[PDB]
DNA sequence: CAGGATCCT
DNA sequence: CAGGATCCT
């Protein structure tokens, strides 16, 4: 809200650095968080050229590890305070090269993985339709999975481009998301 | 600001005639559609605020009741409110207080009636007993597997026996 | 469309 | 225990 706007480019740059710094504390052990499990989203992801915010998805191994990913992080050597946080949303309010930026944090499971990956690209207009369409077939789509009747349906994906396609619909790179 | 009992009292019965709502139309809320419900109700000594339940006729206008509410004679603000809680801070007498307003539509009325008298304790207690058989109560009903069981009971009293619990007055509810 | 964190009810 | 309003995501 309050951070400044960023230009894609220094975007980039801060995931880059953020990439190798972030981790948390579990039980009294510190775990570094592998760049691997973390996934540039939001219109990052949608290469525009100007951002409101930095939006990072962490994937977390197992279950057990969401009470403590967000809740207990960690970022080496960088000034930040918290907005808010919770087990799957967490802000923060950086310090970048003498400027305030916003810089949100979400969690997904592994198995969750491209549901997440897919809702936190969008953009809102896009998933809203997305979603709509699914809605008149009966089922929900949301970030952790899709669903029929409150039941989970076990699509034998792992991509977010196999996950698109499995729903019947065209896939588009992130940047032609509309 | 605390109110003795007394002081609640004599601010639910000024607005008992004075509560309406837009909706084009400025439509009455009937005094007889407006329960005291929280810890006035239970009648303790000392209150944080004055919670009223408003029983409203139809589903179509919970848009209205509450988004749209008005009261004639007295000043006040609205703190935040949706369609089914409204939070307001009133002027009485010389003093700032807290006035909630809930709605439940006439077939939720004695769920909700039972739901917002409490104390937390109690409900806590209740709706735990019911959850190791399987049921789930709320201020709307009581369900089984996602679905409404329809008793089909008018009071708070007839619904509390239909549940199988014992009936005490809100009073000695704990 | 769908859901999360906060601070309540 | 179970859920609501606000302002986000
Ligand atoms: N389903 C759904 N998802 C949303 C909604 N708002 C945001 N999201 C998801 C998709 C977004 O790409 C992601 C990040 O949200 P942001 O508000 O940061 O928007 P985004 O990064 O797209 O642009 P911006 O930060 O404004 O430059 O969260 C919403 O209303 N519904
Ligand atoms: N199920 C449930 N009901 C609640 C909870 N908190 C409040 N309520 C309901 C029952 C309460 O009697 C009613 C009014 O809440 P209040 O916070 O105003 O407490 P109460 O009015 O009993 O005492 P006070 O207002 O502090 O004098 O709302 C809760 O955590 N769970
Ligand atoms: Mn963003
Ligand atoms: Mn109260």
């Amino acid at each position: 809200s309050g951070g400044g706007m960023l230009t894609l480019i220094q975007g980039k740059k801060i995931v880059n650095h953020l990439r190798s710094r972030l981790a948390f504390e579990y039980n009294g052990q510190l775990i570094k968080i592998l760049s691997k499990n973390i996934v540039a989203v939001g219109s990052l992801r949608r290469e525009e050229k100007m951002l409101n915010d930095v939006d990072l998805l962490i994937i977390v191994p197992e279950k057990k590890l969401l009470k403590h990913v967000l809740p207990n992080i960690r970022i080496k050597g960088l000034s930040f305070s918290v907005k808010v946080c919770g087990e799957r949303k967490c802000v923060l309010f950086i310090e970048w090269e003498k400027k305030t930026y916003q810089l949100d944090l979400f969690t997904a499971l592994a198995e969750e993985k491209p549901y997440a990956i897919f809702h936190f690209t969008g953009p809102v207009s896009y998933l809203i339709r997305i979603r709509a369409a699914l809605k008149k077939k009966n089922y929900k789509l949301n970030q952790y999975g899709l669903f029929k009747n409150q039941t989970l349906v076990p699509l034998k994906i792992t991509t977010e481009k196999e996950l698109i396609k499995e729903l019947g619909f065209t896939y588009r790179i992130p940047k032609k998301r509309l």
